[PDB]
């Protein structure tokens, strides 16, 4: 039988492994954070830790189609504000459906708007999860 | 209806993201965007795969370069790229992507590019 139920909070990246920058960050800051946390994206939060947006590798491509010399560009000018988030109590099986339906690759995990971690497609494809 | 193998589910023909060896990074961006897979393949004139370039590659490039539009794709592409044959079971393409921590696969026959597939294609086809 199915051994145990897997929720997003069980396999999300948390603490210092969460990719996160503030509203004052630049695109350069975003790149460095994206690279460091290995999820292909970063969240952006306000001073209270509330999620304000995300910026993905795909977002970078789209930016580079319209701008050059982007290292000092404020993250707020280029991020996705109406981003998709999930609660930690979501089933992993539910999350994978959301990635498919919304055509995205990673999810910030939140509680009351407050960022608590992140997952991506590869977390959901781990052995035994689905 | 038939969705067993990679060849069944891949983007193929003109839906494949592909540019030639002579292309620039600007050409790569346009193609990456147009075909919606977050990557492009690079082929020689004969249609043989020479490399790939992904959205993650672009991040890594932007960490060490600026003003990249005119840069030749050969200078930044991944040459030793992972490829699959069309005869791969679709479930096995998922397993490769997971184990290798990659997000799309060019499909080949003896190095000749025939298509490309990513995780979203597999999800949409009911593979998982
Ligand atoms: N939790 C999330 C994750 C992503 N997004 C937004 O959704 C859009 C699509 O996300 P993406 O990660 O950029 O999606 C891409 C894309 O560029 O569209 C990336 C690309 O590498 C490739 O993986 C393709 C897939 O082939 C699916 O289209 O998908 C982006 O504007 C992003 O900021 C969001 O609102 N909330
Ligand atoms: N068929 C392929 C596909 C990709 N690659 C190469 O594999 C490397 C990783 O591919 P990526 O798509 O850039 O992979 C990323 C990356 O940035 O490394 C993207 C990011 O969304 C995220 O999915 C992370 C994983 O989360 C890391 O575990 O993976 C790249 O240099 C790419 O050229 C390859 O050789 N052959």
């Amino acid at each position: 039988g199915r051994r145990l139920l897997t929720f997003v909070r069980d396999i999300m990246h948390t603490g210092d492994d969460t990719p996160v920058i503030g509203l004052e960050a630049s695109v350069r800051d975003a790149l460095l954070e994206m690279t460091a946390k290995k999820l292909g994206m970063t969240a952006i939060v306000d001073g209270a830790g509330t999620i304000q947006g995300v910026f993905t590798d795909g977002d970078l491509r789209r930016l580079l189609e319209k701008a050059q010399d982007i290292h000092a560009t404020p993250i707020t000018a280029v991020m996705t504000r109406s981003c998709v988030t999930v609660e930690g109590s979501l089933l992993a099986a539910e999350a994978v459906r959301i990635m498919e339906q919304k055509r995205i690759n990673a999810l910030p995990v939140v509680e009351n708007g407050r960022l608590i971690g992140a997952i991506n497609m590869h977390d959901l494809l781990r052995a035994g999860v689905l």
